[PDB]
């Protein structure tokens, strides 16, 4: 149903982006239809870009269309901004199923209205039978940075407490489940959710927050390697305190996958000083997925415990010992 | 060479990025290493996206990594804004020779700094073995808006005279013989170069500009049928007028194209009032392929040839009479 005319630049084209694009993203500045979108927005701002490669499309909790708003929504909130305006690039094979690019885009429309933002500006390219899987999304976020100084990986200082939003593992168990054709349980669905609004009032409202991230790829254990790295410090965590749910525990472990190191898609990092530590955990508690939030560890100066070096996560276990939480080595189209 | 390691968000995915992407990238904005880039601009701010699908990705004046610099550049430039910033989102094939990589990087990386724009921000998608034919880019840009009014597609006014700032067709043919095995002359090759900075100075120097487009998907045919359309008013266009290299018109007569419906990639359209086409037309002539700028044709109120409706494009013919250009029915991956 979607033949290569749809990406010839022509009638057919312009009209798959007013009927199709324009209706469910509805706004002014998109509506323009020019070029680019002209965007007013105040100074210091935040920009970054997704591309989306999930398989599979659809799962419980989500799609990639909602992964597309979220995650980008999510990455500009990371640098203590107010996502304002998205721009989306889809890259479509020949022959897709229309009704699969319109649930697709339907996800997107509601997605956006619910982080309070607009799709300002797009593209549409449609490639030959084989060419691509599908459909890719590439989405880009622009906002406006609420502090200075901003959160960012390199702020993370000895004394620090390391806050989560939320479970881990979720994302990754289902599509991976998805794709071997098995539910676990009703328990397990993508997290794929919108931080914006927990984050404007962490930010805002708490204050002094150091270091944002969402465990995207390679999960909590890589990001906080990363912020560890940038900050050149030693992130030390509890393993008891991590929240994994029974089912996706369960389901991990019958699968040999390892949910600290799953990608999540609804949930972040929070550091930032210990007296602060409870009331961003009190926000964190009220915000998506936030049943689950959670102080799990510290950030300390190197040779503090120790002998682990700057850059180094080490994770107190279960058991009583501990366990050096170092980056991969897999798991391919995860979002 | 490229193993879907570099894609799984681990220790590899972060040497490339790195090791290569910041090394051509080369600034202190993207080297932080965020989940987003801070920047700093001023006010009223224009905002595009593109995703690029050339196929081939080598082709005679430019590759894949030169048009997801120089079009995206462009179209923020179609605001009449001076773009500053750019985000790329890069989508590999496993197994992609890594030389392919570095060349195209490379290219991005020296017509960024052609332009005086800098790659802020990114990302990094690798698929598994036939998830994507080698290589897909998207890249956003943003800048700062330089006029008000600026220029629109629903803009161009009676009495406007029709500007084209060079040859047609040069690129649509290149690739298409390229992917062909086809050398019809050395006179033969992309155009896809950087429009900023004559934007600025007809914008500021000359002033008072109604429209600016990239003749892109559906050449100069179905830009002009889009700002007719925006407008509400016809463009009469002189046969004669429009440049077409002699190895174009050639190539194109040889393998069945139009010139003036093929993808152009360093080209604009310029439309403003009169009493300002000749100082416009002095400026495009010193712009990139500039031998070749032109006065093509004229913006005309419903009716006033005519009996040619609002949207429509008529071009006065070289044997002395005329020919309706209408939107397409094609020419894959062209771009
Ligand atoms: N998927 C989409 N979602 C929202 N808007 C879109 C989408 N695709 C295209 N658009 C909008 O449609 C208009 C035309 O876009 P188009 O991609 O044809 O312009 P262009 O980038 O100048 O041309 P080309 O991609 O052929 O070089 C623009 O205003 C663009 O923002
Ligand atoms: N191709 C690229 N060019 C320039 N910078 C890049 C590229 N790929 C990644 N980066 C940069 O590397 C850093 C890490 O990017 P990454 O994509 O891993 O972060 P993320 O988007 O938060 O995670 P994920 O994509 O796994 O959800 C970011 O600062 C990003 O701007
Ligand atoms: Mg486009
Ligand atoms: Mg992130
Ligand atoms: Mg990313
Ligand atoms: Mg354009």
């Amino acid at each position: 149903t979607l033949l290569l005319d749809y990406g010839s630049g022509g009638r057919a084209s312009h009209r798959l982006i007013s009927d199709l694009f324009l209706r469910h993203f509805d706004n002014p500045i998109l509506g323009t239809l020019n070029d680019a979108a002209r965007l007013d927005l105040t100074g210091p701002l935040a920009m970054s870009t997704d591309s989306y490669t999930v398989d599979p499309i659809f799962f419980p909790g989500g799609d990639i269309g909602t992964l597309a708003v979220h995650g980008t929504v999510n990455d500009v909130s990371m640098l203590g901004a107010r996502p304002r305006y998205l721009s989306c690039g889809f890259i479509l094979e020949e022959g897709l199923d229309m009704d699969i690019l319109e649930r697709v885009v339907a996800s997107m429309g509601k997605a956006a209205r619910e982080a309070g933002v607009f799709i300002v500006t797009g593209d549409t390219k449609v490639v030959p039978r084989g060419a691509c899987d599908k459909m890719f999304i590439n989405t880009t976020g622009i906002g406006e940075i609420l502090v200075d100084p901003a959160p960012s990986g390199d702020r993370a200082r000895p004394g620090d407490a390391i806050l989560i939003s939320g479970s881990m593992g979720d994302h990754g168990l289902t599509i991976l489940s998805q794709r071997q054709g098995l539910n676990f349980a009703a328990d397990v669905c993508s997290d794929s959710a919108s931080l914006n609004r927990v984050v404007e009032k962490l930010v805002l409202e708490v204050g002094d927050i150091h270091v944002l991230r969402d465990p995207t790829r390679g999960g909590l254990a890589t990001t906080l390697n990363e912020i560890a790295g940038q900050s050149q410090a030693v992130c030390h965590v509890l393993e008891t305190a991590v929240p994994v749910r029974e089912s996706v525990r369960n389901g991990c472990s019958f699968l040999g996958l390892d949910p600290l190191y799953l990608a999540n898609e609804g949930k972040l990092i929070c550091i930032l000083p210990e007296e602060r530590a409870e009331a961003a955990l009190a926000v964190l508690r009220e915000g998506p997925h936030g049943e689950h939030a959670a102080r799990i560890g510290s950030v300390k100066s190197v040779g503090e415990l120790g002998a682990a070096r700057a850059g180094q996560v080490v994770m107190e276990t279960a058991l009583g010992g501990h366990r050096l939480l170092s980056m991969l080595e897999q798991l391919p189209r995860i979002c």
